[PDB]
């Protein structure tokens, strides 16, 4: 009984790659004019969503989530793959979209209102109406500033997060990692980095996890390195999903930086147990800027030594996974500091204006 009720439907079509507060404010007053709306997600493999990594299976999922405590609206999928592209696939293309309004439709005798915001299609629809004994009509709505507002959040998301659906925020997010040995102030620099711009960032999981159960560096067991992984996995997806979230986060090392101290610590056959759980981490992790805090002259005791074989370990992964061009190494004191040499990285890399403190 997941159907919409009521005899006034309206239904409102979008591609929404991202859905943004322009589509809502029109669906939302389509909501108050009838008795229910019936969101319809157009796709079709490889379209603009697909091309950004939203297809439209994932943008109807999220859609869901988006009006999943709407009392008079649903929403629903028109997959537009295998259709002929030429006038015959007008005739097909109809078909899927009334079968999709009486699959999803509780009541006979509607009373139905296309929002439809391209001449081509109304003209299409206004020929194609089924003698289903449903009363049907076709609302031109402007749709030119969503499009365009559409097109600016892909092309800058930093420049119009606040609009941007919230669900669909994770994927527009930008994303910087610190990497580094113990003791090399990772945790001073991320702070700082994230507090300059009201950024949020996440915490060193290693730390927390050593201080909550109370065990040192040579202590750690292959068990531990795979908590650290979920761990830091969790944590740093928290950051990135946080409402905090103003469009860039900073995170605190990764499964990159777990997996060279278990490259270095452990025995080859506990490091090869833990691969296949580093590859699927690592797999999900999206890094736009990466730091590396390289080695020059609460305490990991036994990290601390050998800095300058974690970090020929730590460049070695790096080039393994593909991911030097977003590398930057933080090898200052060129830059008065540190601090200067990274945040100018990520005025760089994200967009963000800085302030200067001199003329
Ligand atoms: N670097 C990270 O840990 C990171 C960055 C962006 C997103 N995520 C998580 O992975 C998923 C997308 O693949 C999202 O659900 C994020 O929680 C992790």
């Amino acid at each position: 009984k997941s159907k919409l009720s009521g005899k006034n439907i309206g239904i409102y079509f979008g591609t929404f790659a991202p859905l943004h507060t322009g589509h809502q404010q029109q669906i939302y007053k389509c909501a108050s004019l009838n008795d229910g709306v019936l969101l319809v997600v157009s796709g079709y493999d490889n379209d603009r969503g697909a091309q950004i990594g939203l297809p439209l299976e994932k943008r109807f999922r999220y859609l869901r989530e988006a009006f999943n405590d709407e009392e008079n609206i649903k929403v629903s999928m028109l997959n537009e793959n295998d259709l002929p592209e030429m006038p015959n696939g007008w005739d097909e293309w109809a078909n899927r979209l009334f079968e999709l309004i009486h699959h999803n439709t509780l009541e006979n005798d509607l009373s139905v209102t296309f929002y439809v915001g391209e001449l081509e299609y109304a003209a299409e629809l206004k020929k194609r109406f089924p003698a289903d004994g449903n009363q049907y009509a076709v609302e031109i709505a402007d749709r030119h500033d969503i499009s365009l507002s559409a097109t600016q959040i892909r092309e800058n998301p930093q420049e119009h997060w606040t609009h941007i659906n919230r669900v669909f925020r994770r994927h527009f997010s930008k994303v910087v990692t610190v990497m580094g040995s113990a003791s090399t102030g990772k945790t001073t620099l991320v702070r700082r980095l994230a507090r300059s711009i009201n950024a949020p960032f996440s915490e060193e999981y290693a730390r927390e996890y050593e201080e909550a159960f109370n065990i040192d560096d040579d202590e750690l067991k292959m068990d531990d390195y795979a908590r650290m992984i979920t761990g830091q996995y969790d944590a740093n997806s928290r950051e990135v999903n946080s409402p905090a979230n103003q469009g860039i986060v900073f995170l605190d090392t990764d499964a990159i930086v777990t997996r060279v101290y278990a490259k270095l610590y452990l025995p080859k056959e506990d490091f090869e147990q833990l691969e296949p759980l580093f590859r699927k981490t690592i797999a999900d992790e999206r890094m736009d800027l990466i730091l590396v805090i390289p080695p020059i002259t609460f305490r990991h005791m036994e990290w601390e030594e050998s800095r300058h074989e974690f970090h020929e370990e730590l460049m070695r992964q790096l080039a393994e996974f593909g991911l030097l061009d977003k590398v930057v190494i933080l090898d200052d004191e060129g830059y008065l500091t540190r601090y200067h040499h990274a945040i100018d990285a990520v005025h760089e890399y994200t967009g963000v204006k800085i302030e200067r403190l001199s003329y």
